[PDB]
């Protein structure tokens, strides 16, 4: 054996926030420098700030008070079906306070208009898209901040992100004092994550895609045709609460997860992820819930890995309508049209490092996931694997 | 005999499956109905779906009655989760009566509703014994003949085109005749044979003897029938147990050897052309199926010819070539005689006197030199030897 050294503590533990609201990491922008909390995005390639006021926001991004502003004169839209804003672009001088320590000139989109954007009291006034110029708006041409930062520094084209949940509500007061993760920017720190680190290569560069390619439910095989796990694509998503499957494999998985759990019986509004379940005080039954492996294709050909994700990750905890001592949560698995989506559900299981240099995603055991007594998260591997490939899906 | 009334009320292919006209609920909701002997649920779509234009809604009909009980059906080739309940339905081209039947109402789906097959539902004719979730479920057709005066028999008559049917053609086109309650001899030529329905789960029958091109394929009978052999309406190819389909393959390839396919082209999987009008029908072999007659020791035959198991599909430049894939699989559940197969004969399904006819089809596409053929009959000793259990 050999204790593994956490070389980054400058980065560790700089994140805050949770899985329902996000989780921030504290930036600044101009000069002098104007501090921002800041969303940690793995889903969008967007550097984007409240800059006008908003009934959510405590501070804001003011331009005119900036030396160092500078005005693209382009507007951007941004729009998605759970929220939308409108920015005016331009660059400036950005830094990361509990970061590496350098500025580097980015692009910034000036947020002046928003709908159902901004999240009362999540505590954040902007975010950080990480994933490629591909998808960034109004076009590729907008480069992205972590690309920046890696052409004008010595920084590693390389970051790595432990969310970390706490297993249980935490209220206004709590959650500013809690640790949330870490985002360590050019490095791994070894001291965030138990075992090894498996990779999964990144498909294509402009969402942090990667390819499943086998579903177990409590050993379970889904037995679905992989490519179903993959349709339209696979992604990593901080940006994003839960867990979300393509709608065919979301019904197969919900009615495995309902078959392992059935000495319980649950409403139809909890599978569909809009209410909540309370249980007294410590007496929630994780051991009725089943584990949840998702197969990673793996570095080398015909091999792959799996993950492994407990009740702990999947259920989220919430305060109850009744602020009572019952032990609530909301089933964080939901269907989507866009694709499996690996959202701050999953993440808070592992400590994911998402290795740009090499186009590959590594997964490790988080260090800060919550588990029992009788069960852990895991990452596990080599299995033998043929034709992963198909798996992959093609317009 | 004669049912005008239902003469020409079936409309599709056999890659997508031929469906009837019914109407369910209060007031009357169309949708289009796959015929399959081989299942024996009713179920529609009640649920919006992207290959669905229309589905029940059962809000809507005021003599909906909820059975308050779920049904999973899980095929290898398509499955559904349906909510039973029961409904007044109909068939416009059909029968003039109205009856109450069980309804699973399709509310999830993998791979089971077809793109531009223009079907909402399926209609399981085949008996209670395989109904899901039990044999408690009443099939349509046992209530239709329970609650009406309607014969308990019904004949299919599936009309291959011969052809490609593009969108526009396949709608405007006639795909056949379903007639409940009878038989309709417009439909057919020569005489009508009959063989013994085994058991009443699926639409079992035994099959004695095979030749392709008049030679025995000469394996044990009972390979022919492992695990069963049955009629099915709802499966587009003849599907063969795996070591008779290796056989059959070989012998028909031996018979067209003057022309060499791809392997994708046995596997049913790739399509062959040729230049407009020149398919070459005659290097292709005639396949015989003798069947257990009605007669101690007597068989009769049906024989299909290469216009029946090469199927006619476009090509994907929509040229004028003439292409077909290859209709006959594998198969590790018995022997399936499907859509392919039925397109040669008018099959009648007299559950009354537990048997089934075969006569030659008056729509069965064939060439100046060979026609389809039902023949006999034939001295055939220990038929029920055959027969697997
Ligand atoms: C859990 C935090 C909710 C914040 O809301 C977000 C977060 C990210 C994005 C970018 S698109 C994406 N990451 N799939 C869009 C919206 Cl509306
Ligand atoms: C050619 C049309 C294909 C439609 O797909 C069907 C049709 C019938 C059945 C019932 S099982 C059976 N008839 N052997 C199941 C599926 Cl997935």
């Amino acid at each position: 054996e050999p204790g593994r050294r956490g070389s980054f503590v400058e980065m560790v533990d700089n994140l805050r926030g949770k899985s329902g609201q996000g989780y921030y990491v504290e930036m600044t922008v101009g000069s002098p420098p104007q501090t921002l909390n800041i969303l940690v995005d793995t889903g969008s390639s967007n550097f984007a700030v409240g800059a006008a006021p908003h009934p959510f926001l405590h501070r804001y991004y003011q331009r005119q008070l900036s030396s160092t502003y500078r005005d693209l004169r382009k507007g951007v839209y941004v729009p998605y079906t759970q929220g939308k804003w409108e920015g005016e672009l331009g660059t400036d001088l950005v830094s990361i306070p509990h970061g590496p320590n350098v500025t580097v000139r980015a692009n910034i989109a000036a947020i002046t208009e928003s709908d159902k954007f901004f999240i009362n009291g999540s505590n954040w006034e902007g975010i950080l898209g990480l994933a490629y110029a591909e998808i960034a708006r109004p076009d590729d041409s907008l480069e992205p901040f972590f690309d920046s930062l890696v052409k004008q520094t010595h920084v590693p084209n390389l970051f790595s992100l432990q969310l970390c949940g706490a297993g249980f509500p935490l209220n206004q007061s709590e959650v500013l004092a809690s640790v949330g993760g870490s985002m360590i920017i050019g490095g791994i720190d070894h001291s965030l994550y138990t075992g090894s680190l498996w990779y999964t290569p990144i498909r294509r560069e402009w969402y942090y895609e990667v390819i499943i390619v086998r579903v177990e439910i409590n050993g379970q095989d889904l037995k679905m045709d992989c490519k179903e796990y993959n349709y339209d694509k696979s992604i990593v998503d901080s940006g994003t609460t839960n867990l979300r499957l393509p709608k065919k494999v979301f019904e197969a998985a919900v009615k495995s997860i309902k078959a392992a759990s059935s000495t319980e019986k649950f409403p139809d509004g909890f599978w569909l992820g809009e209410q909540l379940v309370c249980w007294q005080a410590g007496t929630t039954p994780w051991n009725i819930f089943p584990v949840i492996s998702l197969y990673l294709m793996g570095e080398v050909t015909n091999q792959s890995f799996r993950i492994t994700i407990l009740p702990q990750q999947y259920l989220r905890p919430v305060e109850d309508v009744a602020t009572s001592q019952d032990d609530c949560y909301k089933f964080a698995i939901s269907q989507s049209s866009t694709g499996t989506v690996m959202g701050a559900v999953i993440m808070e299981g592992f400590y994911v490092v998402f290795d740009r240099a090499r186009k590959r995603i590594g997964f490790a055991v988080s260090a800060c996931h919550v588990h029992d007594e009788f069960r852990t998260a895991a990452v596990e591997g080599p299995f033998v694997t043929l034709d992963m490939e198909d798996c992959g899906y093609n317009i």
